[PDB]
C-alpha cells in the first residue's frame, strides 16, 4: 500500500473496506456551510515541556516522535473532552507547489499539510485509542509557499540523513510551538486516519491560518524515497489521500 499507480489510494478499499466508510478521511471543507458554534471552546496547545526523541522515515513519511509516557505535550479544549497527549507530527505533500495538502478549503489545495497527532489519555496508550470513535485528536495546519518558516529549518536539515524506508535518526529538543501559526482558529469535524488502517478514530481540527515555507525548505520535503536503501529510487511525493465524500457529517468552526 503506497501512493502509486497501482497501488495509491484507490486500491486502498480492497484491504481495508472501511475506505468507502462514513467518517473518512480528508473532506474538503467549504467555508459558506460550515457552522458557527459558540458553544466550541478555544484550544488548549500545551507543548512548553515537549520531549521530541526522533525521526523516522517510514516509507509513506517522515515522523518525529514524542515522548508520550506522561502529559507533557497536550492538547485539551475546542470540541474535545478530557486530555490529548502528542506522539508525533508529520507533513504530506506534493510534486508541485500547486497540491499537497490532504484537506482542501473550497477546493483549493495547499502546498503541504501537517498533522500532529494525539491520544486520549483514558485509553492508555496509543494502540487501544485508535479502536475508539474519539480516541485520537489531529491538529492539521497547512503549508503555503512564500517566507521561510525559521523553527522548520531544523527538520530540513536532518532529512539527508533519513532519505530512504526504515532510517531513523536521534532529535532531541525540537520545539513543536515553532510550527504553529498566529491565531488558533479552526474547523472541526468526525473522521479517520488518512492512511491504513485507515480507522474512524479522529477528532479532526483543521487550522484555518497557513503557515508560510519557503521553495527550498519544501523542495528538501521531495528529495526523500519511498524505497529503501538499495531499491529503485522513488521519490516521496504527492503522498496525499484525495479527499471523501462528507456525507452524514457537518464540518463545524469556531469563528465567524
Ligand atoms: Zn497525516
Amino acid at each position: 500500500h503506497g501512493y502509486g499507480k497501482h497501488n495509491g489510494p484507490e486500491h486502498w478499499h480492497k484491504d481495508f473496506p472501511i475506505a468507502k466508510g462514513e467518517r473518512q478521511s480528508p473532506v474538503d471543507i467549504d467555508t459558506h456551510t460550515a457552522k458557527y458554534d459558540p458553544s466550541l471552546k478555544p484550544l488548549s496547545v500545551s507543548y512548553d515541556q515537549a520531549t521530541s526523541l526522533r525521526i523516522l522515515n517510514n516509507g509513506h513519511a517522515f515522523n518525529v516522535e514524542f515522548d508520550d509516557s506522561q502529559d507533557k505535550a497536550v492538547l485539551k479544549g475546542g470540541p474535545l473532552d478530557g486530555t490529548y497527549r502528542l506522539i508525533q507530527f508529520h507533513f504530506h505533500w506534493g510534486s508541485l507547489d500547486g497540491q499537497g495538502s490532504e484537506h482542501t478549503v473550497d477546493k483549493k489545495k495547499y502546498a503541504a499539510e501537517l498533522h500532529l497527532v494525539h491520544w486520549n489519555t483514558k485509553y492508555g496508550d496509543f494502540g487501544k485509542a485508535v479502536q475508539q470513535p474519539d480516541g485520537l485528536a489531529v491538529l492539521g495546519i497547512f503549508l503555503k509557499v512564500g517566507s521561510a518558516k525559521p523553527g522548520l529549518q531544523k527538520v530540513v536539515d536532518v532529512l539527508d540523513s533519513i532519505k530512504t524506508k526504515g532510517k531513523s535518526a536521534d532529535f532531541t529538543n525540537f520545539d513543536p510551538r515553532g510550527l504553529l501559526p498566529e491565531s488558533l482558529d479552526y474547523w472541526t469535524y468526525p473522521g479517520s486516519l488518512t492512511t491504513p488502517p485507515l480507522l474512524e478514530c479522529v477528532t479532526w481540527i483543521v487550522l484555518k491560518e497557513p503557515i508560510s515555507v519557503s521553495s527550498e525548505q519544501v523542495l528538501k520535503f521531495r528529495k526523500l524515497n519511498f524505497n529503501g536503501e538499495g531499491e529503485p529510487e522513488e521519490l516521496m511525493v504527492d503522498n496525499w489521500r484525495p479527499a471523501q465524500p462528507l456525507k452524514n457529517r457537518q464540518i463545524k468552526a469556531s469563528f465567524k
